[PDB]
This record gives C-alpha cells, sequence and structure tokens, in this order.
C-alpha cells in the first residue's frame, strides 16, 4: 500500500482505560496487569473488557497508524465512535460503532455482524491501520508480510467522530501478557 504518508502520532487516553491496565510513561504501550491498578473510576472506563482509546479524534481526512502486536494470542484493533458504550457487555460491530479486527484461538476475524473469517497465510508481528473518514473505508494491512491486505470496511457510517480502539486481551492462558505498542513512523 502506499498510505503511509497519512501516518499520525498515536497516544493511549489513560482515563478510558480498564483498571487493570498499564500505560508506559510515553502513552505508547498497554499491557494487561495481574491485578486494579489502583486508579478511581469514572464513567469513560471500559469495565468489563482490557479496552482503551487512542486520544486523538478524527472527523475529516486520511490517517494511518502501525500497532505491534508480537508474541500475543488474542487483542482485538480498529477504530469506534467516541460515543460508543464503556459499561457492561457488547459485541464489537458496526451497529455498535467499532471498525475492527480480531486474533482469538488462533484465527483472525473482521469484526462484522456475525464476524467474517479472514485469510492470513503469515501471522503478522504488526498490524497498519488506514482511516478515509470522507470515503467511509477503514483497512487493515499485514506489515510483516510486505504490507498486504488483511480487511476493508467500506460503506462505513461512522456517525461521530473516531478514536482509535485497543484491546490488549485478558490473559487467562499467561500466554498472553505482551504488550500492545505504537510503532515508530
Ligand atoms: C467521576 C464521578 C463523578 C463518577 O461519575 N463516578 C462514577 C464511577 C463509577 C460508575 C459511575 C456510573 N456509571 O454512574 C460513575
Amino acid at each position: 500500500h502506499h498510505h503511509h504518508h497519512h501516518m499520525v502520532h498515536i497516544t493511549l487516553d489513560r482515563n478510558t482505560a480498564n483498571s487493570w491496565l498499564i500505560i508506559s510513561k510515553d502513552r505508547r504501550q498497554v499491557r494487561m496487569g495481574d491485578t486494579h491498578q489502583n486508579v478511581s473510576d469514572n464513567k469513560e472506563r471500559f469495565s468489563n473488557y482490557p479496552m482503551v482509546l487512542g486520544a486523538q479524534r478524527f472527523s475529516s481526512g486520511k490517517m494511518y497508524w502501525e500497532v505491534d502486536v508480537t508474541q500475543k494470542e488474542a487483542w482485538d484493533l480498529g477504530v469506534c465512535r467516541d460515543s460508543v458504550q464503556r459499561k457492561g457487555q457488547f459485541s464489537l460491530s458496526p451497529e455498535n460503532g467499532f471498525w475492527t479486527i480480531w486474533l482469538w484461538q488462533d484465527s483472525y476475524e473482521a469484526g462484522t455482524s456475525p464476524q467474517t473469517t479472514l485469510h492470513i497465510q503469515v501471522p503478522p508481528c504488526q498490524i497498519g491501520i488506514f482511516v478515509d473518514y470522507e470515503a467511509g473505508v477503514v483497512s487493515f494491512y499485514n506489515i510483516t508480510d510486505h504490507g498486504s491486505l488483511i480487511y476493508t470496511f467500506s460503506e462505513c457510517v461512522f456517525a461521530g467522530p473516531l478514536r482509535p480502539f485497543f484491546n490488549v486481551g485478558f490473559n487467562y492462558s499467561g500466554g498472553n501478557a505482551a504488550p500492545l505498542k505504537l510503532c515508530p513512523l
């Protein structure tokens, strides 16, 4: 792909984080802690899942960023509306304001309703995410496989400002402790 010149510097918003997440000083990495991280509760925090938002809000233009997923067993990545539900149980779908892909149990899937099987021959260590606000497009790229396309959501109805979206996943297995990292430009 040729989207690299739309690169944006994403940072994580501590206030939106599930209370078990540990965000690095530079706000560029996040991992699951083994306990509550001693923060107060607030209406922005995702309560049920290990999720956090980027601080940046997008309402126009073309944006690109990259995320490192090395050695993780489970994660979700993409964008979401600023006004997505934070509390309780919900599914990741465009109807609920999410445009995402994930890894779960050795398979990759796009967060459509119902979910769509992805076809990835080279398991990615870094994911590229491209948003074209005006066109209504969110695309995902396999940086480990020379930028090959993973999935395109088209005809997106964003219906609000967008934020970068992250889920580090649970670590019930002891094999999913590794962080998500925002990769340098
Ligand atoms: C920051 C203060 C003013 C607040 O709102 N707290 C709070 C904490 C947990 C749940 C809720 C809630 N869901 O009402 C509200």
